[PDB]
């Protein structure tokens, strides 16, 4: 059982100017979603401060990146505070219209891409490399769901038969034909090593047989 929804306008913009707009510094994707799954350990590790039941689902508080060239997919992993149903449809639990807003008048006023994530809308740079993104999530106070879009102005939300997760957010990118040198280890060893080099939680890179 599957509902496909329609992004709000403002997203599809945002979406479509990130697909469109000729932007060689295209590694910043892999910043963004590592600073996206940090704020989500944040989360979970302040609840369990007052709520040690709270890591029931999890006591491990990682990220992981898996690189699968046979799918041609990069994964990120990280057991953070997950989401709901409703923070899935509501635009991946951002303020993203609001947060577009402010980011187009940025790039107008000079800004570049690679600032996206100072506007709350970084999870969308996944676009700069995928040409579909699909999104697993489990949050304590919900089920286990799977979003997925490949732009185009909708996306679909199910729950997720798949491998229970116990508590987190998994992006899958199903990398654009070029865009297979992120899933090269060196590649991803110096993305990793350039922009998130204070990410205050261990990011295991995952290799390949
Ligand atoms: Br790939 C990769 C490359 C480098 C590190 C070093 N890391 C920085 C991120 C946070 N943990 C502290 C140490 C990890 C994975």
């Amino acid at each position: 059982e599957v509902e496909t929804f329609a992004f709000q306008a403002e997203i599809a913009q945002l979406m479509s100017l990130i697909i469109n707009t000729f932007y060689s510094n295209k590694e910043i994707f892999l910043r963004e979603l590592i600073s996206n799954s940090s704020d989500a350990l944040d989360k979970i590790r302040y609840e369990s401060l007052t709520d040690p039941s709270k890591l029931d689902s999890g006591k491990e508080l990682h990220i992981n990146l898996i690189p699968n060239k046979q799918d041609r997919t990069l994964t990120i992993v990280d057991t953070g505070i997950g989401m709901t149903k409703a923070d899935l449809i509501n635009n991946l639990g951002t303020i993203a219209k609001s947060g577009t807003k402010a980011f187009m008048e940025a790039l107008q006023a000079g800004a570049d891409i690679s600032m996206i994530g100072q506007f709350g809308v970084g999870f969308y740079s996944a676009y700069l490399v995928a040409e579909k993104v699909t999104v697993i999530t489990k949050h304590n106070d919900d089920e286990q769901y799977a979003w997925e879009s490949s732009a185009g102005g909708s996306f679909t939300v199910r729950t997720d038969t798949g491998e229970p997760m116990g508590r987190g957010t998994k992006v899958i990118l199903h990398l654009k034909e070029d865009q297979t040198e992120y899933l090269e280890e060196r590649r991803i060893k110096e993305i990793v090593k350039k922009h998130s080099q204070f990410i205050g939680y261990p990011i295991t890179l995952f290799v390949e047989k």
